């Protein structure tokens, strides 16, 4: 019935891309599907969400039948529930890891953007080929990718659509880790979610908001923000040892 | 060459308009004949109807920064007029509607290099020497090298780079994420240029516009404009025909 | 005293000196710093260098101290951090952290704020405090982003995850390592050889071209190079081709 | 049942949604109950065809602010999680596709008021004592008071009010820009928000959208957007309709 | 003359003004796409004159009623999206001009001319001035800085009130909203206005335009570091040496 | 130093409240090299003393004419950079001050000494008062902060005015350009608000002010979840607990 699955790992919500018959491809009934998923994960228990894909793939990008029955009025109603995605996954209290694999591209990969985190198999193939059927950007492929890659490396890849390996994307920065092992992945995963929750939110939402200020109003808020966390049970529990 | 003299030459190639600068005697090094011309060259490679413009040096190499008998020359206010000829070329090049590459090869130093850094792409030749190596003379930046590097390398090499005039190879400086591309030929440098060049004009036009305004900007904003341009492109004839084969 | 001051040719050398606790920053150790911090910035030297005593630059902050703290006396202890991270940023001179062994979060945010960053082959390099619930010392939220990108700064802070010298440079996090302390001081002496004012208006720019837009920080980067030609040092530096 | 006690009313007037805020016993003090009401009452009003959304207080007074009861009763813990849920009730009206405005009258002030600066427009009772008094006891702002007032009236004046805490009159109100229009009677604020129902709707969506984000970033990138948003407009069948009488 | 062709705005000089004149004064000065090219054209050549201030205003009793209405009414999104830049493009000429540029309105003075006169330095209204942003009515946001530029005019409050209502200002109005910065009863109080600027040294006025206009993009330290930078590059210029000369020693 | 001798600032207590006095009144109180460093001395004393807020006037008749116009005179480019330094840093310790800072403007209050008072937190002026910011007559594009802090009181469209013409303004209309705060005829009164302001909690205060500031730097997001945040910790203040303790359970 549905085109995107919410499964459990452990203390992780893992939330599951589903149309591997076309290469877990974005259409908007997969885009309702996934904030509808996004939501439940976030209200559960879990402390970190995970998005990967069914199969083989994370995802090719948006579904290209879809893009091009488009015109100006019902693309620009495509892109706001992308960008809404997007801001719920970056707005979160809890981190966001995306899981790239096989194809990992353009709308999806840039939804994977505005996750916290990426880890990839080793097998994946990155990039944002969409320019060449005349796409700017699915979410976040113009202006989230220079904050990871910077301003040269952004253009280049938007506008050669030039397909990456996995090494290829880490070394750029655009992907966090490369493992050959799923369980690996998990690893990593589970060693995040051994952290307070409240300081992950925090540190979350001082790196997102540091691209909105100055310096000295970053510092200011960082701050605050450390300041907080002494009121919060979990914090002052990790640090009782030393008490 | 005889029939070689204007200090920067316009040429084409195919859909790229090819801007050469000439003064090979002088390691292509920018004074102010050189930048007259190359706002003048510049200019009509963007009234032509080439889709890319790219930059390049004449010889063996790109540019060994600002002509030094020139800097010493100058007094507050000369410095100052120079430096406003150089960055009103550095900001029609991040306007221009197309894509601008530059190739660098030999010396890409200093206030050339720093030119380079305001275009969309940086391809290297493989003998590339690449570096800022200008304060070592006392000069802060020529066009962008203090406030345009840590866009392309990060707060720490920029300042580390034009702290110590250090000279980068060609996969060092891809590594920092100061050049996009090295090759150890031209044609593959044209090769890479001529695959832009299919791409839609449009398309690239937005998408050089929302990642230069994405550092003006909170992200929300910056979505909300990629979104808006993304809208747009569906009333161009150009990307239209490029998605007709998916459409029915 | 818990930081001593040293000179070393032109440069002044600021030393965190608490090696029986890795390092570790508490309050004293904080104040110590903040009053060598002004003694160096008066001193006829041309840069400042901050290192470590002994085989680790420094571990963190100081965990009882953490431990000890509420709301109220935390937010006072990271304005103390902030301040002088600032004066870090600030100063007229380049600040280089020379990293080694133990180089990690609080200690080696603070050497976030320096303007260039050189490790030792052996040094270990991160932020860990996530794990003991803090989310950055003094800047590892904020100013890790900068140096190396928005996904890895998270990846950094949240995981905890320790880096090698070369992996931490491979990253943006570090700017040269080296195998010799030899070949440290032979880039910091190239430093300062270049013009004063210069590198202060380097300074200057990079720092502030995060506060605006381009056009904006193009001007003020052609402004700064204006007034350069109002320097003794650097006309002199210029002379031999005038 | 639960109908009785409901702290926010919510009713309908022509073609706007009407909120009341409903605690008039305790001068529409803003406590934890009300907020989660509002927040309700706020989503049934975006999701009716209503074109704009007006919010105003029960009785005499629009509010006197936060419940100062309650503010006494928190702690850190709980004073962040209170101005959480006043910054998500101001952000979902500056967000709102909807026009917001409010309908200021008797005692308004504090965190009500600072609510309202985030409204679109305010309109002013000619009864209307408008201020930000908490300073005196020791608050800085219910929700808005400090970093979105000067965006109305000025960095001084906005300071000054915060720490003064000075009453104002309406007139007062509206020279300084906190208020946009002062009327005498109910039925002139209806006609002013019945005209602006007569709009189209996806116009003022896009005329809220660029005012809120042009304070996020440099005029070239806002101008790009107001551009964008106004190209957009072309696509929009009330907007068309509006433009037909001169259509050739 | 076979090939004359006439201009819908004119260029004149007024002493050390250019003074730019919209003339479609049959339809109100309504701006239209070969209104917006003449304009481009004039404002080009008043830039390369030897004048001191540049001057914007209306033939006949109007300055201008705002974007032509008939054209806005055969627009698609893809040819309203080209106007629109058209429109963006002279505000930014007008805004990055060496020059002062001010706006002289009178009559009906709104919409789209209106918010050009929005990106001058200074806009002085003849007391009979209309103005005001009526386009929200025909379901347009804005022509040209309606929403983005003119909250820093008068504040966010009454940028969204007079756009979204398309209120109508009399001149005292629009001058106690921040909009206007003096009101007329005659031209020629106007000019000795616009005289005074002429006064000042151009280098002056230049750099204080800059640094308003970069006070936007930037946090207050950095805009106090270029203020004092500007500050300092003026004692390079002749001009200010010798407005400041009866001081010397 | 000492009660007796004049100095070229002076500061005295006057109950919760220090007082910061420029005193050159031969002079019209005009800022030279040597006022400006005993003004800077002054403030850290201020600054460190148990009073609660800082208030700045003049002695006399008049505020401050300004800058010293045989200093300006005198300058070079780098002298005139060096000086610019030295009014950003007394401006930027104004506006980072843990203290409210309340400027008093009277007579003369224009130019450089006023730009000084444009980054205070509160401007009240006497009845007599004369504002503005003439220096660009002489050359000059600002004295601290009259081009990048000047709009962000009054707006961008008059703080262009303002500065290019050079206007003077009587105290009625500064306060309507939102230059000034409130205009009294008495300097009771004057001392009845400031001394109200000193009976608000210290660190509330604090709070308003470094909010209202970085408000400038950032999105309203941003700024809204740093006002909550700020909100929170003033919960750790006794003085705060207290003033909220009558209305505990
Ligand atoms: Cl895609
Ligand atoms: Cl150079
Ligand atoms: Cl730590
Ligand atoms: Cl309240
Ligand atoms: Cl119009
Ligand atoms: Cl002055």
């Amino acid at each position: 019935s549905m085109l995107v699955e919410i499964e459990r790992r452990g203390d992780a919500s893992l939330i599951v891309l589903s149309r591997p018959e076309k290469l877990n491809a974005i259409n908007l009934e997969m885009l309702a599907d996934l904030a509808d998923q996004f939501s439940k994960a976030e209200k559960e228990d879990t402390r970190v969400i995970v998005i990967t894909g069914y199969g083989k793939n994370f995802s090719a990008g948006a579904d290209i039948n879809m893009l091009a029955s488009f015109d100006p009025a019902s693309a620009y109603s495509f892109r706001l529930k992308m960008n809404s995605i997007a801001q719920r996954i970056r707005k979160s209290d809890k981190p966001v890891i995306a899981l790239l694999k096989g194809y990992s591209m353009g709308g999806g990969l840039e939804l994977a953007e505005s996750a916290d985190i990426r880890i990839a198999m080793s097998d994946a193939v990155i990039g944002q080929p969409e320019s060449s059927i005349g796409i700017n950007a699915g979410a976040g492929g113009n202006v989230i990718l220079p904050k990871l890659v910077g301003r040269g490396s952004a253009a280049y890849l938007a506008m050669s659509g030039k397909k990456l390996n996995a090494q290829e994307a880490m070394a750029l920065g655009l992907v966090d880790e490369v493992v050959d092992d799923e369980a690996k992945a998990w690893k990593i995963i589970d060693d995040i979610c051994k952290k307070p929750k409240k300081t992950l939110q925090f540190i979350k939402r001082a790196i997102n908001s540091s691209y909105d200020m100055g310096l000295e109003s970053a510092m200011d808020q960082e701050a605050l923000y450390f300041s907080l966390l002494f009121t919060d049970p979990e914090v002052l529990d990790a640090l009782s040892k030393w008490r």
